[PDB]
């Protein structure tokens, strides 16, 4: 966990960042051709970063964001593919792993529902070791098919892994449930656009607080002819503090290294800020102190859980009373969203 | 959702933070002669804040933190009772809603069982409508006994309230619970101590932004012989962006304007940040674009949530595998919590 | 007055600012091939903020900044033209206004006499609703010729807006002068360009403070080859806080909710901090008490602002004693500026 | 202009600036207790500040705030009178100038009116050489006399001087004044309670900016039973930056030194942001261009200012329009405040 | 090297540092009655910080500044002596090491010779481990003898711990000096009273990044009749970001952990921001590639340190032609300072 | 020392320094075609800053970097040569002195040596008045032949200026060497790639204060196939305040005015943080009232500078046992660079 130096040691692994510039991108031989380019990139930036264990590319990045439908679907990918393997060529030729982003990957039933959003990790000998599919999509203007699961991968040095996807991040639910597997970084790819610029960069931070693990953020820099993205790709510590943070601009890059023994030292021995211990142990002075005996309450005590665990249409139906009853509204309508 | 006056209008409630400084207390009587002190500061601030509709306390400003147990079990609260008398008559003389706290409040198996600690919400009528014990006590240190439930009440013109103390707030879950039970304005109460003044900030920032909700901080000042308490009592929007913030100051007072219409306008209208609306309807525009029907995704995908309802001492057991398995740690021991 | 999301509802504006970046163009197909590159963006723009009910460009987004006189004069526009013919087709078809900048615009005795340099703004329906001339131009290195008249519109859902041009907004008057005459929204649009950055990004939250007025700055971003325009473009709450900013980068975007019923409901009732209603009912408490009447103090009480109302020349008499006597110095002389 | 030593040279001035812990008096005799507090921390702060030529406390300083009226009239100062020969003898002690507060001073009808809000800049020789009354009082809660005039006197080493009281810096109009009267130092002596921490602090750095004025504000600290007062004096260059900056704790002092040749050399040899030559030369490089002569455009194009100085009463009713036509509002009543 | 929690491990040194607010004393039973004040303060500290290992009191925390010159030798220290005791029975029953602050130490000829500034390492077992006496006092106000030696000691956990005194962290060399000696943490203590806030902030940080260290301030608060001091005690990383910092509040506390095998595992492997390395390495790969050996270049190129140390009053004249001849200046005389 | 306006006076120099996008070269021709473009931009920017006096490109401007050896090899310049000529030109053509950067600069046995990394300050008659190059090399990456002297040269309007290369400024020494041969401004031109951009940022204004000098940086920017350059060229003050500061945008412009009167008059007369005189001086108050005389003490106290002047392979084994005896390690290998 420190920042400043392009080198890593057996206990750190060095992350990079990239503020990758937003491609707007048409047809398959396009979307090759610019994930060429990001190959070229990893190699040239192991050149000035002999630490480098990890690189991070944003959302988006391999084909920018296919607005026409048509060229959504036939721009399409399938995982493993032509271009993971452009990827995994990097990866081996580096001597680094990799995270990389396919949008979209190919529906089980494609091309008669809509692809998936998806992330790959990718190690130092070519091989996909993690395929996430975004759980949350930036509805309404995301048509991404959503993904189902998390999952906890052993990554360079052993430093276990997550990926997540953009707006996934805003529900402190996911970096939690990534957390409670194991992960010991969570990677957030994102092609997040104005406004929601310093949110952004406080969600980072603050979830890498409240689950006690770094946080390594990618994000999209540029104009694409839609969206403006804001960059601010980062990677944050365990406890909350910036390592290193990107500004705006295009092709910006930032490089930290995280330890290996300090987020497992300070899971074993932190105390007053040991967020994932201590959910599960709730209470436990006051309860020794009570003649309760000396693991705290673990049991749930929030209703919203427990109801959206045993009957998420009832949660459904009551956020739809504090919010609205249609995916739409009338007030600002999107085509193909229906209000009321 | 404007700072800057001392006014408020029929759309918004004015609400004052007060950074108070921590009392360190022995007696009943001196604990009584504190409650007073409240109460007069209290009818001081509607003087100088005439839209004043709300008041906050710090969590221990009552009492402050009875440190020997015998002074705790001596001078624990009943709700209602001398300590509420005493503020329900400033609520009633100020025409305000006020936030207070009663650490210890008593068990019902006092004295065999440790305090509960507590927040009010006094009526401008001077009624408790709503009596709050926190759920995650900071332990190692803190030895109160842990609450169980939320609320949400109707507050000042109607807008949603639920109070929260301290480190339940590191834990974004409880937030989460509030904003789905319908709270408008989560309200948290602290005596949060120096280290963590920076992380602090950040969490109630992020937390109104997850949720879209109203946040309002008091937290404590001073030196009490034990701990400093860093202050930065703030006010916050839904949109995450900080109304008004004190400093480290003793007596600091922060005042904001909190609209009850563009709460409610947000929740209806809002589409790509309506954060609770969207949790239960993921995916919804790639399902319709799918033929697959208008609602979204409803079910939970964390494992984390089912797991922690069906089976908490799994999840228990699972996260103590990524931490560790006793309370305490042998690396820094305290009295009375157990290690290995 | 709400960041983050896309959307916008009945009660709210949702502006979009641009940092566009700053052409460097000579001839006339040149200007309107770059007035299509604008229209373009305006569409596509929409795609992604549906909210969208107004969008702002910078001062010289159209043709750059002129240096050459002869193309200066040959690319000067007439209002209504061309351009702004194509910037009106992007309105209708985004279903938005807009503002642009013409500059120059003809001059009435065109080629004789400098351009000025003007903003529009274009309702959803095409049509030019406000034609404002920048009345303080940026000298010594700034030609155009001044123009004399601020004016207000009611603008996309009865917003009402007065346009201002980028050396205008260091003078707080210019302000003043537009809230005095019912502005709810003062939309500055600058061509800001390195040393006074951060001097531009607090001058424009000050006198949102100030005027109790929402304020939207686009400004240009890049090197055109002399100057190096530093963005920050931004929209600011009538509180004084930022809602969002920009940084330098390259055709950045910002974007937020302004909401009608706020700033009428503080103008109506804010007191302590109703600086438009205060300044003409000075003391009014004191009066009262006085036996006074209950009206304050309107009268002017500031002889700077008498003698240059009575006594233009002697005002400019006075500041020549405390500054200089000619327009230019020859301790940094410039051709075309004479000095002593 | 610059900061982070102790002395002072021929050419600077040594500006200390305190952020006073605001009294909480009754009887003269406590008044005068505390006039001879402030009398020794002037003495003391020379002997740690050897370049001090000028030393600045907050409005209230003196007195506090008299919230109760009989106390108010009790109270009331001569000037000069008693409190002002402590300074004096202060200022002399110490060979310092002085600026304080009396608060109130005795109407000329006393006390049948109100009295005045005043502050007093006193020599080093121990004589007032400037008697400021507050123009614009903090309504409605301030129930103080209006004052009508502004003043410019010479000050240590010749800077020029103005004094305001902290609401009248909220208006740009104050500052313009003092500074086209020829003003080289602006004084705003205040008692800002929160909430409008931020917006203050941001106000004084865009007025020195916006006048090419150093800037200094002692503002008071703490709470008095009524209010908590938010520090953060200061002094600001004359290019708007900050030069030093207290932080909301209680007698806190900055100091730095200003230069009297350079505010001088730059009122002579600014060009693009000498404000205060180019309000009254507007657009000099386009006339001239235009065959029009050379010094520019100096006639008050602003409606607003015309109308006020010829017609305060219409300017008034055009207010009210938009804001509101009786001083007090219905919805948030204050008792002695007319509404409707 | 993090921060937020209240624990420490075997890796970690848990360090507090104090804003403690600075006596104004007199007499040599108030020094003793202060200094057992701070002795409860290390024990109270201690129940609330488990984790603590070294707690760290600004210069003059325990005296307060002794002004009064008959008062400063009644009140000079022997050390080891009754103040020291007091500490450290305090150390010893917290089981902490702990910094503490004699102003004065008696001279070797006391009283005839003015005291030292000297701060004590006390460990755990109430042992003296190091005394360091003030390199650089804070002339011309200070007027304390000048120590002569950096010291470096094995502190808690091993840390290796120099202590340096206030205006000693103005000069870089100082802190390079104890670096190389094999600090891995630098504590500066120091009453830093206004004006230089911000630049005392930036100045420990960049000596952290400069010589690869941890560093710890302890600042004094509040004003003791002729400064106030500014706090903002903080720790900080070897990477040059800061870890924890108190505002400007009296008795404000930070704590953090400081990770033994980080700073040491930096050091070994890190390099292109190993400063301590490469300084004494310089162009080790232009050599090696030029054909000249694989250890850089350690020769000093530096005239000044060459010159300093073969003939310093070479250097005294060097610098006297740049600044000034006398000790003190004529335009801001001081008693006892000669000036020309 | 002022910042805002594009104006300059006989008593300041205005300054600009270049975020100049990082060129990715590969040819002589490629590289003089660049060259001209930087001619261009210097002719350009005097247009728009007629005030400028000064212009300071970055490190790398006109190759890029050479990562090629046979291309480094094939550019690298003479000096004076072709370059050196064509930005000659260009400073007699804008009437400014310029610095400028060629990396290479042939070695003396070239090409059998690694060339130097030099800059050259130019000036308004195109005469090459310093030749400085890079005494501490970035290494490992770097492989430019180490420099070994430090010069101060009469610049414009007698400004003293010293010049130094990006990895220099992390080490005070060379700031300090500046000074003491009296430079009032030092220069460092970058090409500092991401990761240590805040670490950047804050280096220069610790070493602008410490030094008590001017302090001018021109940072790269842009991706140029292996790094990221971060920008934040930047004018900083004597006294530690920013002037005013780029961000990361390509091609980005500070400039800024400072004054020679007044770095010399705080020379002269300051006191308390005249760090050059009082590091020469060392307690003089102390010494005086000691009976001792008047000059305080000059000799170095510091044992490492002592040890680096006579035994420089004694300071190298010292820091060796300290961080590691080889200039690779093992845990991050790099071609060409020895490990154990």
């Amino acid at each position: 966990m420190r920042h400043g130096d392009i080198s890593s040691s057996h206990d750190t692994v060095g992350i990079a960042v990239v503020n990758y510039k937003m491609p707007r991108l048409h047809t398959k031989a396009e979307v090759i051709e610019n994930a060429k380019k990001i190959a070229d990139m990893v190699v040239g930036m192991k050149q000035g970063l002999p630490g480098m264990d990890l690189v991070v590319f944003p959302e988006y990045s391999t084909m920018g964001i296919m607005y026409d439908q048509d060229e959504m679907f036939a721009t399409a990918a399938s995982i493993p593919g032509e271009e993971t393997a452009i990827f995994a060529e990097a990866c081996k030729k580096a001597d680094t792993w990799g995270v990389f982003s396919l949008t979209g990957e190919k529906h089980e039933d494609h091309p008669n529902k809509a692809p998936y959003n998806t992330l790959v990790l990718i190690n130092n000998k070519g091989e996909i070791v993690q395929k996430y599919r975004k759980i949350i999509p930036w509805c309404p203007i995301d048509g991404w098919y959503p993904g189902d699961t998390t999952y906890v991968t052993e990554g360079p040095k052993g430093l276990k892994i997550s990926l997540i996807v953009c707006d996934d991040g805003n529900y402190p639910e996911i970096w939690r449930d990534c957390a409670m597997k194991g992960a010991e970084l969570i990677v957030r790819c994102q092609g997040y656009m104005y406004p929601a610029k310093e949110q952004q960069i406080m969600m980072a931070k603050a979830m890498a607080w409240a689950n006690n693990t770094y946080v390594a953020v990618a994000n999209a820099t540029g104009f694409d002819g839609v969206y403006s993205y804001f960059g601010h790709s980062a990677i944050i510590g365990f406890d909350g503090r910036t390592l290193g943070e990107c500004g705006t601009e295009e092709n910006g890059i930032q490089y930290a290294e995280v330890s290996i023994s300090q987020i497992r030292d300070f899971r074993k021995n932190a105390q007053s800020q040991n967020h994932l211990f201590k959910l599960l142990h709730r209470g436990y002075t006051g309860l020794i102190n009570s003649g309760e005996g000396d693991r705290g309450v673990a049991e749930c005590p929030f209703d919203f859980y427990r109801t959206w665990v045993l009957d998420a249409e009832k949660a459904r139906e009551n956020v739809e009373k504090i919010t609205r009853s249609t995916v739409g509204t009338a007030e600002c309508p999107i085509q193909g969203i229906p209000n009321e």
